[PDB]
């Protein structure tokens, strides 16, 4: 048994295990931001139609 | 340290690392097939946006 190496390996595994989770969280939020972005798009076009309609109402 | 406890923790760290990797693999594979299903819809949407983009060319 290598007491120095096993403590070092556990520190390496724990450190990297944390690196892995935070990478996913970033991705999760990134996907979360992307989906909400395309959600807005459907409403933006609907909004644009209303404006254009209101513009042509003024006649 | 505690050689018995640290080795058991080391086995736990590797174990948890395997679950995360398999969790990613599960997600990736599920996502890979899922994207292929929605892919026809996505190109159709891209075309209408592109078409509408082309419509606004009039100046
Ligand atoms: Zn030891």
């Amino acid at each position: 048994h290598d007491c120095a190496k096993v403590d070092l390996e556990n520190a390496e595994l724990r450190r990297k295990l944390i690196r892995t989770k935070r990478a996913f969280e970033d991705t999760y939020e990134k996907l979360r931001m992307a989906n909400k972005a395309k959600a807005q798009v459907e409403k933006d076009i609907k909004n644009q139609i209303l404006k254009t309609h209101n513009v042509l109402r003024n006649v």
